[PDB]
């Protein structure tokens, strides 16, 4: 097994996957690493199994059909993995915790949003369709772009949004286009 957390790239108290060489801090894994379960398989392994069981699940999909899917166990899992892929980027620190807004010339968003809030919402099964989760994720970056205006810090929202969108297209096998 790796000697650093796959998500935050630090050492510490690490739980090791039984079916691959990744390791995780308890609350870096999504869902939080399960109490018992020997053997234990990480989210990466669980996602790969879904693909292996149904190879056709990788054929292209329309985003509009994906968003309307109900949050059954497989879709729940895929949103957890997509959330985890965003936390994997170090720039996710800017979007993880509850923000506050006091900048000359800007007003804060009407509906603030942050990663840890999306994490809790997933854990609490508050999303009934994929659309709920994706809307909150895209709202994080949209709020950031609007608040920071022409400050160059706006670019952090572009960058982390791009990580989200690339992983959304991969995980949900969105049809490739020009
Ligand atoms: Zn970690
Ligand atoms: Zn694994
Ligand atoms: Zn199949």
């Amino acid at each position: 097994n790796s000697n650093i957390c796959e998500v935050c790239n630090k050492w510490g108290r690490l739980f090791c996957c039984d079916t691959c060489p990744r390791s995780f801090h308890e609350h870096c894994h999504i869902p939080s690493v399960e109490a018992n379960k020997n053997p234990w398989s990480c989210i990466f392994c669980r996602i790969k199994t879904i693909q292996e069981r149904c190879p056709e699940s990788q054929s292209g999909h329309q985003e509009s059909e994906v968003l309307m899917r109900q949050m059954l166990p497989e879709e729940q899992l895929k949103c957890e993995f997509l959330l985890l892929k965003v936390y994997c980027d170090s720039k996710s620190c800017f979007f993880a915790s509850e923000p506050y807004y006091n900048r000359e010339g800007s007003q804060g968003p009407q509906k603030p949003m942050w990663l840890n809030k999306v994490k809790t919402s997933l854990n609490e099964q508050m999303y009934t369709r994929v659309e709920g989760f994706v809307q909150d994720m895209r709202l994080i970056f949209h709020n950031h772009k609007e608040f920071y205006r022409e400050d160059k810090f706006t670019r952090l929202g572009i960058q982390v949004q791009d990580i989200f969108e690339k992983n959304f297209r991969n995980i949900f096998a969105i049809q490739e286009t020009s």
